[PDB]
């Protein structure tokens, strides 16, 4: 799996569940445009957004839902979404992990970018 | 100041200098506008982004140009840039300070809301 | 102030006020002997823990009393404090500010060495 | 497996790999003892440092031996290493993963606990 996600609650300490995801490529144009999209699993882990053929160099954006994420926990967060944008496959194909940790008025992100 | 940002290097503990930092507010059309920018100081911070007069409530975007000043320092870097995005909220006093901790493969954001 | 603390609350967007700080340094006998304390002001900021003359080279350790805070606000955390250990090392003009970011099962720690 | 410890560097994007971890628990007599300890695998993880019959009720301190790992990277860290001390088991067994996100001068921590 080239492209990875997995969200982490830090008021419970628990997995992110059900947490939409949109990936999105930017085109040719300078305009996003839909590349792939799911919600977090109990492990708080997204797999199978796309495939090696597919996931070809370019500029990503990963939008993760965190404000629906909240709401539906009752709590009125700060952001709209978290969302992280980086060039992929710029030196060759690449593995990526976007972890995400989530706080109602914070969020970090990182990457884990593996052979 | 209804609006600042602070920006932190987690590499070499220390304010993160001279790192652009873009506004934008969401308009009519669904288009990002933007709003204001400048450049952080030797503390790190920018201030004077806007007055109380023209913060109004909106969905707002902070773009904080990471990868140019992890360039500058000769470090690879995994994001493009972070992006923070917000609705701002009356219902009283309030001024906001939008903080980033950078590292070059993670980024963390937090709001402090005060009045 | 050649050291400072300050903590952020990242659930409900604010400075941390009230939290207990608690500063050590480790002796000859391999013993954390106290050295300066304080509980967190309105801003989320303690100084006045110690002075130049006072903070030399050695080994320091910082205690944030992240439990009884979370308890007070009646959110269940996971960490008893957080920890935060160092070695303060002269070569010239340093102020030390020690940050942390607040979350019931998580918390993140940055130093930001000046002069 | 009750307790496991993942570490990730922020600086290369990579997991944190060969760190030496340390597990102690508080005895009656408010002592540190030592409990467990390992280094992490090439996928930054421990796994199998104690059983769900040794992992009983009580206080666990988690240092990470982040200098050590920067050092041997060229990097002069802030920190002599993370600590992570917390009461475990105090309502039922609980598996915990304990993970750290490490850059020079910056750290977080985080609690995955599940039933
Ligand atoms: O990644 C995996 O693969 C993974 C998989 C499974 C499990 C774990 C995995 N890792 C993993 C682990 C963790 Cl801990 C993780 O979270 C990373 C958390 C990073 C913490 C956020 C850092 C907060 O910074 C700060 C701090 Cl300290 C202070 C401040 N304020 C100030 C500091 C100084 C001066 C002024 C201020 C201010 O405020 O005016 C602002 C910020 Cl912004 C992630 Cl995202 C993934």
């Amino acid at each position: 799996c080239p492209l990875m996600v997995k969200v982490l609650d830090a008021v419970r300490g628990s997995p992110a569940i059900n947490v939409a995801v949109h990936v999105f490529r930017k085109a040719a144009d300078d305009t996003w445009e839909p590349f792939a999209s799911g919600k977090t699993s109990e492990s708080g882990e997204l797999h199978g957004l796309t495939t090696e053929e597919e996931f070809v160099e370019g500029i990503y954006k990963v939008e993760i839902d965190t404000k629906s994420y909240w709401k539906a926990l009752g709590i009125s967060p700060f952001h709209e979404h978290a969302e992280v944008v980086f060039t992929a496959n710029d030196s060759g194909p690449r593995r990526y992990t976007i972890a995400a940790l989530l706080s109602p008025y914070s969020y970090s992100t990182t990457a884990v970018v593996t052979n």
